[PDB]
């Protein structure tokens, strides 16, 4: 994930 995903894994980043 890195910008479309990486946000929803930003939590997690």
């Amino acid at each position: 994930a890195l910008w479309k995903t990486l946000l929803k894994k930003v939590l997690k980043a």
